[PDB]
């Protein structure tokens, strides 16, 4: 129950899972608290301690704005932080099988949340099930979000940008130096993440300082070429300056802006983040990754196109209705509490909410490519088109594009399409297979019989869990024992992908082919 690390001893705690035992180490620090002079700077390495750190409960989540649109609604609040917010939040968690494994493959989770929110503490990121069932070691970390994590005055080490990514990297570094003490193999480390976590995983494939800190990668509903993933260095500074004026810290010694922003309280920074953007959307990434010349040496589009990334296997996928969840956070005529049958004029208004700085012609082009109905009568037409618009543009087509381009340099890639609508979900049915609702299947929660889950859902989760583990351990996400559909390699030409559902696993080709030719070739030019 006590492990000696390079910076001191840590005491864990024991969990009973499925008649077995998992050892959990919740809240190990991996950096100096980024307080005081350290706010906005890269994470600094931890100086030794001499006691026994008690890693027996989740640590503080990092400071962040909370979604307040559906108070008391679990569909919404399952995503909000479940620990104290604090700037003192650079901690990670380790779940190891009991008894201690000998050379276990390691999975490192990176949460999403638009780079503005999120925490490793969430119920759906609980790694105890993967530890128990597949005898892998699961690690997850908190990393700074919002402006405290990604404020950028480029070149300036007081606010260089990408701090949250450097938090993640330092945690990967911690696993390299320390996980062998826990029974893990530092040579078999698979990163996985969802949404902005998935976009983070992809940027680690680009970043030269992460090359040697992991083996393989899994990207769930996200990647760095998504339109929200990378902030330009011009608008990044425009946003840093708008934050400065909004807080009274406008100086012209740029370093004096930072010192001034450092004497503010977290809440004062958090409440002005929303207004640095001229027009925002429910997908807005106010403060996110930038080309800082340190973590990220060039525009990631160019690195992807010219083959400049870690050469390894990737596992990539998306959900059937990525876009629906965002419609109820602003689109007119939409509500989780009715069937959201919108009219043509409502759809048009929705495009302005989701594509605010886009030309009238650009929005006509979206409407023209998504409103040629097979049947003109059905009243769902517009409601469904706007969901597909937001999901294809923001998630599915970037994920596909990334996989094509990545596979063209010779590495095995596997693509999935998650289309299971969970039996007992609190969101209405019209929202479908929503963004983030594969995560619980990946983490094995449906394996807990004890629950809301059907038997079909238990079997689906058990299969996904085996596929993810085989991918981590062996680079190949097959389930070999139960006469399962083989998962073909995804290649630039044939573009095969595997569907994930409770009924029929199927091999299909060329997901969203018509829609993504629009988003990937026509729409970037408007
Ligand atoms: C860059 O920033 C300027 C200024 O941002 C404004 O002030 C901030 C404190 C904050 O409150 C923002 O929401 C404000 O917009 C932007 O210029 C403004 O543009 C909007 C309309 O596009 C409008 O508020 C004003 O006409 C402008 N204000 C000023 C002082 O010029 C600008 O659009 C931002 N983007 C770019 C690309 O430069
Ligand atoms: C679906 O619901 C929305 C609004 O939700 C509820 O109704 C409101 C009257 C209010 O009590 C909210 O707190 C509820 O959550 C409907 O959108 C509204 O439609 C009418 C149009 O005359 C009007 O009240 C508002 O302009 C609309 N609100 C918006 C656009 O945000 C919508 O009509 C409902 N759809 C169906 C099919 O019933
Ligand atoms: N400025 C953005 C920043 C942001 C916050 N969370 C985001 C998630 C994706 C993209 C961006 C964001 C913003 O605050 N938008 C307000 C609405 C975003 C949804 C809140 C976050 N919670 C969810 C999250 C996920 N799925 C959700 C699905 C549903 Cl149905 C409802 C909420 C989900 C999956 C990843 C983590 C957050
Ligand atoms: C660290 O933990 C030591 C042992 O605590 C044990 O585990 C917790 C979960 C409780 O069940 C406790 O009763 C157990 O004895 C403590 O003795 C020690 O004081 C702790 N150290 C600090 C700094 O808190
Ligand atoms: C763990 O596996 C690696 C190769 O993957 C090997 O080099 C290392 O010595 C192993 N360590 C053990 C078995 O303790
Ligand atoms: C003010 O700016 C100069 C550069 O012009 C910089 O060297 C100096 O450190 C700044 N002042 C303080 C107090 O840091
Ligand atoms: C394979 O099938 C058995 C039942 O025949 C089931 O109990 C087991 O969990 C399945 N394994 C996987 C990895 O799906
Ligand atoms: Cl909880």
């Amino acid at each position: 129950i006590i492990i000696a690390t390079k910076n001191g001893k840590v005491r864990g705690m024991q969990l009973t899972v499925f008649g077995g035992t998992v050892t959990a180490f919740l809240g190990i620090p991996y950096a100096q608290p980024p307080l005081g002079r350290l706010r906005f700077k890269k994470p600094q390495s931890l100086t030794k301690w001499s006691d026994i750190w008690n890693a027996t409960k989740y640590a503080n989540s990092c400071c962040q704005n909370i979604d307040q649109s559906f108070p008391g609604f679990h569909g919404s609040e399952m995503w909000n932080p479940n620990t104290d917010l604090s700037e003192d939040c650079l901690y990670l968690n380790v779940w190891i099988p009991a008894p201690k494994p000998k050379n276990a493959t390691v999975l490192i989770w990176i949460y999403g949340g638009g780079f503005q929110t999120g925490t490793s503490s969430l119920h759906v990121y609980d790694g105890k099930f993967l530890a128990r069932v597949e005898r892998v070691i699961v690690v997850s970390m908190n990393y700074r979000v919002g402006a405290l994590g990604f404020l950028a005055l480029p070149g300036n080490p007081e606010a260089p940008g990408n701090m949250g990514l450097f938090d993640q990297q330092l945690a990967l570094q911690w696993v390299q130096k320390n996980i062998a003490a826990f029974g893990g193999n530092p040579k078999s480390v698979t990163l996985f993440g969802e949404s902005a976590g998935a976009a983070s995983v992809s940027l680690h494939l680009l970043s030269p300082g992460s090359h040697s800190l992991f083996t393989r990668a899994i990207l769930q509903s996200g990647s760095f070429n998504a339109p929200w993933a990378v902030t330009s260095l011009y608008e990044a500074r425009n946003r840093t300056l708008n934050l400065a004026k909004l807080t009274g810290c406008s100086r012209e010694n740029e370093t004096e802006i930072i010192k001034c922003l450092r004497n503010k309280d977290p809440q004062e920074i958090l409440l002005n983040e929303a207004f640095v953007v001229p027009y925002g959307t429910p997908l807005s990434v106010n403060f996110g990754p930038t080309v800082d010349g340190d973590f990220l040496t060039d525009m990631p589009d160019i690195l992807l196109e010219l083959g400049q990334f870690k050469k390894t296997q990737i596992l990539v996928g998306v959900n059937k209705d990525e876009g629906t969840a965002f419609l109820v956070y602003g689109a007119p005529g939409f509500s989780k509490d009715n069937n959201s049958i919108i009219t043509r004029k409502e759809f048009q208004e929705g495009l302005k909410i989701f594509f605010p700085g886009v030309s009238e012609f650009g929005k006509e082009s979206i409407l023209f490519h998504y409103t040629d109905w097979v049947d003109d009568q059905r009243p769902e037409n517009y409601r469904e088109a706007l969901g597909d618009v937001v999901g294809d543009y923001n998630f599915i087509c970037p994920a596909l594009e990334f996989t094509k381009k990545f596979s063209e340099w010779g590495n095995n890639a596997f693509f999935y399409y998650f289309e299971h609508r969970s039996s007992k979900l609190p969101w209405p049915e019209w929202m479908g297979v929503m963004h983030g609702y594969e995560i619980e299947f990946v983490f094995g929660l449906p394996l807990e019989r004890r629950d809301q889950y059907t038997k079909a859902e238990e079997i689906l989760s058990r299969s996904i869990v085996k596929r993810w583990a085989n991918f981590a351990k062996y680079g190949n996400p097959q389930e070999t024992q139960n006469q399962s559909t083989s998962w073909p390699v995804f290649k630039s030409t044939e573009q095969k992908y595997l569907t994930l559902n409770t009924e029929s696993t199927r091999i299909m080709t060329k997901l969203r082919a018509q829609q993504c030719r629009f988003w990937t070739s026509f729409f970037p030019k408007v």
